[PDB]
C-alpha cells in the first residue's frame, strides 16, 4: 500500500532529512516479492543493499549526517580522491536510480501509456522506465538479464491487484493512490538528482 | 583458496556436524565476487542466504540440530505437512544444489573436459554443472538468466589465477589442490543428497 508511506514534502530549502528519507524508501523494496516470480527476489536485495549502507553510515553520525547533502559534502572532504565512488556517495547515486525507475514505470503505468495491441501487459512500461532510469549504466550482459526478467512481468491488472493487497478497489481508485504517492516522491528524487549535478557527484560507469 | 578449508572427512556413521559444515561452506560464496563481473553477486547471496537460514535454526539449539539429519527429522517431527517445503530443511535442499553445481562445475575443469575449439573458456565446465545441478528445477525464464550469465564467465586462465589469488603456481598445481578440495567436499555432498532421498524430503518443484 504506497500512500499509506508518503514521502515527506521537501522544505523551501529543498534539504532532505536523511532518517526519514531511509525509512520512507525502505517499504519499496518489499513490493518485489509480490510481482509473482522469484526472478524479482535478487532485486529486492540489490535496493535493500543500497538502503542499508547508507544506514550504515549515517548511523555512525546522526547530525553529521542529518540530510542528504550533508552526507555529500562529509564524505567528499573524508575520502578525497576517491570520491565520489565510495561510501554512501556511491550507495545512494545507484538508489536514485533503483528509485528513479520506480518512478517512471508508476508514472507511465498512471498515464495510460500501454501497448494498444496488448493492453494488459506491463512490459513497454518497464521498458521505458529502464531506458530512463538504468540502461546507460548496463552493460549488455546485464541488459540482457532484463529482457529476461521482463518475462516473468505481471499482467497489469495482477500488479494492480497486488498494489492494493485485495483491497476491493476498482483499478482506478488503485492509479489515483498511486498519482498521490508519486507527488512528493517524484519531487524528492528530483532533488536527489539535483544535489548530484550540483556536487559533480554523478558517475556514468558501466556494469 | 580453496584446499586451505577442507572439509571433514565423513565419519563411520556418515553423520554431518552441522557446525563444522556451515563453517566450512561459508568460505564458498566469497568467491563469487572474483569472477570478474556484479553478474555474480546476486549469486553470492542466494547462496548464503541459504547458510544463514540453516545456521539460524541451528543457532536456536545447537544440541538438537547437531548433525544435517538431526535437522531433517526433527523438523519432519515440528512442522507436520508443510515440511519438507520449510525451514532449515528447504534451505539445505536449495543449498546442496548449489554446492553440487559447484562440484561438478570443479571436477569438470579437473578432467580436463573443455570445448577443443575454444580452450581457454569455462563454458562448457558451467553448462554441465548446470545440467546435472539445477536445470531440472528452473523454469525457462530463470534458464534463460542462466544462459545470459553464461556470458560473464571468466576465461579458464583467469578463474584459476583467481582461485591461487596470484600465487605463481602452474595450472598444474591449481588443478592438483582443486582435486584435493574435491575428495571431502563430494563425500559431504553424496551423503546429503542420499540422507534426503532416505528421508523423503527432496522436492521437485520449478521456480
Ligand atoms: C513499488 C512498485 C514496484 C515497481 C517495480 C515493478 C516492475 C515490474 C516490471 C517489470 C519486471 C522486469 C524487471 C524489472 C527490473 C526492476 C529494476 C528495479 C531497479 C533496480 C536497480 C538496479 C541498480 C543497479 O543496476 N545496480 C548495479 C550496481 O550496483 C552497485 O554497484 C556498486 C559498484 O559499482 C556498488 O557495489 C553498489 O553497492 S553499495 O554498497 O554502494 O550500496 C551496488 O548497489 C547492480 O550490479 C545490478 C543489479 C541487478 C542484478 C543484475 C545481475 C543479476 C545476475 C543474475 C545471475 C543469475 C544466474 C543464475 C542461474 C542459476
Ligand atoms: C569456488 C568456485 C566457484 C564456482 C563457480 C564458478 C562458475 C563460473 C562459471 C560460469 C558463470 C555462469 C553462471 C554460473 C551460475 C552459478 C550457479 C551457482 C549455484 C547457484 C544455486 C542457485 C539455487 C537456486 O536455483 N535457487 C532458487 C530457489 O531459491 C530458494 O527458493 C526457496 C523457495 O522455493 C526459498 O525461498 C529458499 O530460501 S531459504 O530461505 O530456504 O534459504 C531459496 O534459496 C533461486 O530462486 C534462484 C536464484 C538465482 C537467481 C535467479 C534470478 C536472478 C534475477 C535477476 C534479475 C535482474 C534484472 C535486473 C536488470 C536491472
Amino acid at each position: 500500500l504506497l500512500a499509506e508511506h508518503l514521502l515527506k514534502p521537501l522544505p523551501a530549502d529543498k534539504q532532505i532529512e536523511t532518517g526519514p528519507f531511509l525509512e520512507a524508501v525502505s517499504h519499496l523494496p518489499p513490493f518485489f516479492d509480490c510481482l509473482g516470480s522469484p526472478v524479482f527476489t535478487p532485486i529486492k536485495d540489490v535496493i535493500s543493499g543500497n538502503i542499508t549502507k547508507i544506514k550504515a553510515v549515517y548511523d555512525t553520525n546522526p547530525a553529521k549526517f542529518r540530510t542528504l547533502q550533508n552526507i555529500l559534502e562529509v564524505e567528499k572532504e573524508m575520502y578525497g580522491a576517491e570520491w565520489p565512488k565510495v561510501g554512501a556517495t556511491l550507495a545512494l547515486m545507484w538508489l536514485k536510480r533503483g528509485l528513479r525507475f520506480i518512478q517512471v514505470f508508476l508514472q507511465s503505468i498512471c498515464d495510460g501509456e500501454r501497448d494498444e495491441n496488448h493492453p494488459n501487459l506491463i512490459r513497454v512500461n518497464a521498458t521505458k522506465a529502464y531506458e530512463m532510469a538504468l540502461k546507460k549504466y548496463h552493460g549488455w550482459i546485464v541488459q540482457k538479464i532484463f529482457q529476461a526478467a521482463l518475462y516473468a512481468a505481471p499482467y497489469k491488472s495482477d500488479f494492480l491487484k497486488a498494489l492494493s493487497k485485495g483491497q476491493n478497489v476498482t483499478e482506478e481508485e488503485c492509479l489515483e493512490k498511486i498519482r498521490l504517492f508519486l507527488v512528493n516522491y517524484t519531487a524528492t528524487i528530483d532533488v536527489i538528482y539535483e544535489m548530484y549535478t550540483q556536487m559533480n557527484a554523478e558517475l556514468n560507469y558501466k556494469v
